[PDB]
């Protein structure tokens, strides 16, 4: 029964957030161990193969500059690559590439496969061991159980989902999967609030079968991107293009005629297709994407025709478009229903609030999204491992990381629908950047233990290089009458009038980086341009990054004024009933946090303040 | 519901024989249809990871002759090669290889995925349709329902199976996938008998948790074999070697200790190891082996310490092994136990004697190995679009394929024990050899339409070289006063008395065929060897084939001769009751596998005939 050797953190599934979670453990020094119900599906992807976007490729560069693996299973996976948002300000662009599905599988089966101080195992969960608010331990199913300092949850979409299909319905975690019955029915006996939601995806066509001889094509830059700070362009495979097509009026008559087989007829949009055309009954035209699934297999997924309506309409709208008028379909399209836990009675460590060492990460958190499961995974691992060794916990804040955001938005957001990550979503866009995430999570990283000889000497060597370039370009100054300065001032507007800098020449907007190395001051630049666009991206940005972090600096003490879950508000003099039940129900972990919460003034947290004073809870409050 | 394009053979289940058929169906021009649960497990293995054997790579050599894709798929996924018999004659050979496990897996997807004239669908099935011992369509989950004139079931274990371990048991069809339950029922309404049969694997090791330091390493074959008669050895990945083990006193004494927690205390021999040490005590070691499950992935698969204990011995078993001081297990060991049907109620064809269009091939003809399914898959597709085209069927004989051997016995053996292949279980080795299966296959897979024009001019040209070969060694003479004939005699016992020749020098079994071809006659040998050693077969192996071949051509009539199952043995004067009731059981298919049943005595068949020829159900018996 009691298996003979103890561990420190058990993951129990290994999906997405869960080899995260595994690989942050191991990589801490402690012994961790890994419960999934099959192996070869380690890295599956059950829906669109594509990674990143907007909002999501930057908490993939999070993850990696942390000592993640999605951003390295990517590079060698991927059959396009693009940038978006390439013309815009830097602090917007993204990187989105469409993946090959198996080598994406095989590289995270690889790495995670020969990690030190880990182990794997192939078994499902029924239940688990708690007593005195302590969790500890878990039960298989033929009969062993293991014991533990810390669990991990990564079930996902497998708490008791149901597939869809038109208005008829059976048991499934997804498409060719079991379901994890028991499990629900034992979680749902703890006091975790449970809820469920719905979400579909389209079917898959035979490559074969269409004539892209009349599709138009789209490619990627010329210049493939790279996502992790280590790898180059030499690791990606041979690329692909994609195709474009459209739908016509009879897809919207057969759509309308057949509305009424349908669960319905719900997110602020329109996921599927029918509600593309019902919402907008005007526009007459839609675009649809066909994508290969690999460079080895002749499946293609189309993007944009999600839908719930049966087979026979699905049949419909794929044999009514142009270059799909003899098509065929292998996977028809389905939709899931699942279980989640509301996001309201855990701690921003991923740490539920009542019973110690639980931890909760992936799609039980509310969230949808490959990108919105691996930093949770990764940061609930950071802080079982850390307290596994007795030791103090660590969360990110807003103004330093998207998880932050991702964080502290689920805790005090309230909404139902499915957690997407947004660029505007977070009000430190300006600093929150792509380029330089390493720079303010790698040195975490390595005080932590997270961060491996290699990833350290190159941030070393990078530092030492922006360093070096801010020094030389403080250490120039020019004047109207210099010898070289008629030049500078004839493709250089407003000619100089007193004594210049190359650190004012550059604050003129039109003006770049490589056009200045190119001069007779000004020494060609370094051979490292990704330390390069580190400089220009600072002194463009100098005043609205000195604003907010002037901002940012005052609400510190905020930041730390924590408030016990076992704090009843009931007990508090001058406050109103409904306050009293919002913040009750909350139950927030900060008075930041809680004034953050909607329905609560300056009053409020004024009156919270002087009850704190006088109890004596708080030791000063400046 | 009713799909709308009507197919001409429909598979259900994509496994190691629905693959094969699939190929062999939409190769002869036939629209065919494969419905499988769940993609991306086409060519799984959920076994010891080899290919091949003794008397398994018969039947991989006769599947790639006739147009298969196993020995291709294996080309490009072996991690090791050897040959099993090699000092001895060439008839016994053998050539096994271990796979990378994903390469294989990956192989037979893309292969399979890019197939003209056959669809893919991904869906279980629930029951089939039936009218006037006719069957035609099949129903799937969701609800539509599909319209074929030929029907092909591949379930091979998934038939309602339950995995057992030590005394406790859980629905599943393998470790990682459900059951189908509801089919299992549907089928038992089908008038075919069934029963169970079980059989279990044993767990998985870590590779980095073994010292491999103190371990015998074993190695191949540098002259590297081949299994397809189209690829070489520059398609083979990079090699890597099997560790070597054994076991102790302690192990003995924890499995007879713990003996008692076991769902037994069957096979004549002994599949387990507990089994092992009970049946045959004496011994005190034995033997098991360490083998990389692939290049890239640190899973050991250990063979030769199956077993169905708890899980605690098993641990104990593996850390009581030399360089297993410390392991770690990543799958436990389990056994599982499915439905199976009694291959007596099917034609020589795989065609249900009761039903129309109904075939069986895979696990449920009560058989067991990854070859002894692919040839029953590819057999049962052949003929079935042979029927849906309205022609004659094809079956192969006992004295021209080990398929012949195989399925003969499956008609008329009658034991409990899985079906395993065995060389000597065949009754003309001297002919059924490995080289020689396309110069006895590929005409008949031409004429059938199974061979493409590659293989149908490597066969030409290779038939061109034999013939060619054979008549310039025939136009040969030596004499003992030949000029160059002192060397001859000088290598050569016996030196020449009279005229000599070399299709008589080389009767004397101590030369070979080389060293003939490297004198002052016998110009130097053809440059393709694999033509070569054909010539050397035919004149080492004539005297035995030429009286094999007189043999099997006299009972050729008995062969013809058939039985119509709606014969009733009741009817007959002069048999005894033991002896119908046996033929009316078994019901053959013709006379001569009648005397092949045990039983049966010469009286019986001719009284039989006599009967006959009473009916006038027989033209003629000569
Ligand atoms: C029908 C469908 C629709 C989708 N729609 C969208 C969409 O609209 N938008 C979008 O962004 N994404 C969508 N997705 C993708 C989805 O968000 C991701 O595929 C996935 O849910 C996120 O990964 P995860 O790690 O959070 O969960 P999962 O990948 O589901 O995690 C499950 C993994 O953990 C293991 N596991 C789970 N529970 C246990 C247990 N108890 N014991 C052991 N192992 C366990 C499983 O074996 C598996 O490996 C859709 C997927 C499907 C199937
Ligand atoms: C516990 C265990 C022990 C084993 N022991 C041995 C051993 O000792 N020796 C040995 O040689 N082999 C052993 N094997 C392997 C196995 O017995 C066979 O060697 C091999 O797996 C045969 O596979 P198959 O293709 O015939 O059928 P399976 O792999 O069992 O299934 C065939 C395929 O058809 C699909 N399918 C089935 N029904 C349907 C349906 N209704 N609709 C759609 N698709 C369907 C399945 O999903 C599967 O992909 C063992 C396997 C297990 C799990």
């Amino acid at each position: 029964m009691f298996y003979p050797d103890p561990f420190d953190v058990i993951i129990i599934g290994g999906g997405h957030a869960g080899t995260e979670a595994a690989m942050a453990a191991a990589r801490m020094g402690q012994q961790t161990l890994l419960l999934t119900h099959n192996i070869d599906t380690l890295g599956q992807m059950s829906c669109n193969p594509a990674i990143g976007g907007i909002g999501k490729g930057h908490l993939v560069k999070e993850v990696d500059a942390l000592g993640g693996l999605m951003a390295k299973a990517i590079d060698q996976a991927g059959i396009q690559f693009r940038i978006l948002n390439a013309s815009k300000g830097p602090a917007v662009r993204a990187t989105r590439a469409q993946a090959d599905r198996v080598l994406y599988r095989q590289a995270v089966r690889t790495a995670l496969e020969n990690q030190p101080n880990l182990m794997i195992f192939q078994q499902a969960v029924e239940d688990l061991i708690v007593e005195n608010d302590r969790v500890v331990g878990a039960v298989t199913q033929m009969g062993l159980k293991f014991r533990a300092k810390a669990v991990v949850l990564t079930v996902g979409t497998f708490l008791d989902g149901k597939i869809h299909i038109g208005l008829d319905n059976y048991s499934g975690g997804r498409a060719g999967d079991p379901p994890s019955i028991p499990l629900s029915r034992r979680l749902r006996e703890l006091p975790l609030r449970v809820g469920r939601l719905k979400t579909g995806t389209p079917p898959r066509i035979d490559a074969r079968t269409i004539d892209f001889s009349v599709l138009a094509q789209q490619h990627g830059d010329n210049p493939m991107p790279v996502f992790s700070f280590m790898g180059n362009a030499s690791q990606h495979p041979q690329q692909v293009p994609c195709y474009i097509t459209h739908t016509n009026e009879k897809t919207h008559d057969v759509i309308r005629s057949n509305l009424d087989r349908s669960p319905m007829y719900g997110p602020r949009y329109c996921p599927s297709i029918e509600d593309k055309v019902m919402r907008f009954a005007d526009r007459n035209q839609h675009q649809i994407f066909l994508e290969p699934e690999g460079l080895t297999s002749n499946e293609i997924y189309p993007n944009g025709i999600s839908t719930s309506l049966p087979f026979d309409v699905q049949m419909q709208i794929v044999r009514s478009m142009q270059g799909m008028e003899n098509a065929k379909i292998v996977r028809p399209g389905y939709a899931i229903e699942y279980d989640f836990f509301d996001p309201r009675d855990l701690k921003p460590t991923l740490e539920s609030k009542f019973i110690q060492g639980l931890f909760f990460a992936g799609q039980i958190n509310g969230t949808t999204g490959y990108e919105e499961a691996a930093a949770q995974g990764l940061l609930a691992g950071l802080n079982a491992a850390r307290l596994s060794a007795d030791k103090e916990g660590w969360a990110p804040a807003r103004s330093q990381a998207y998880l932050g955001v991702l964080v502290d938005d689920l805790c005090t957001l309230g909404t139902k629908e499915p957690y997407r990550m947004f660029t505007s979503r977070a009000e430190y866009r300006l600093m929150l950047r792509e380029d330089n995430a390493d720079l303010r999570l790698t040195e975490i990283g390595r005080e932590l233990g997270l961060v491996d000889d290699e990833r350290w000497a190159r941030f070393n060597e990078k530092l030492e290089n922006i360093e070096r370039e801010r020094q030389r370009l403080k250490s120039t100054w020019v004047t109207p009458s210099a010898e070289a300065a008629a030049e500078v001032n004839a493709h250089l507007t407003a000619p100089l009038s007193r004594e210049a800098s190359g650190e004012d020449l550059l604050r003129r907007p039109e003006m770049t980086y490589e056009k200045l190395t190119t001069l007779t001051p000004f020494a060609p630049a370094l051979t490292d341009e990704q330390a390069a666009e580190q400089v220009e991206i600072q002194v463009k940005y100098e005043g609205y990054i000195a604003r907010q972090q002037d901002e940012i600096e005052k609400q510190l003490r905020n930041e730390n004024t924590l408030l016990p879950a076992t704090l009843d508000y009931r007990q508090v003099s001058g406050l109103s009933n409904e306050v009293i039940a919002k913040l009750n129900d909350h139950k927030p972990a900060s008075i930041g946090q809680a004034s953050r919460i909607s329905g609560v003034t300056p009053a409020a947290i004024s009156i919270l303040l002087v009850w704190l004073k006088k109890q004596g809870m708080l030791r000063r409050s400046a």
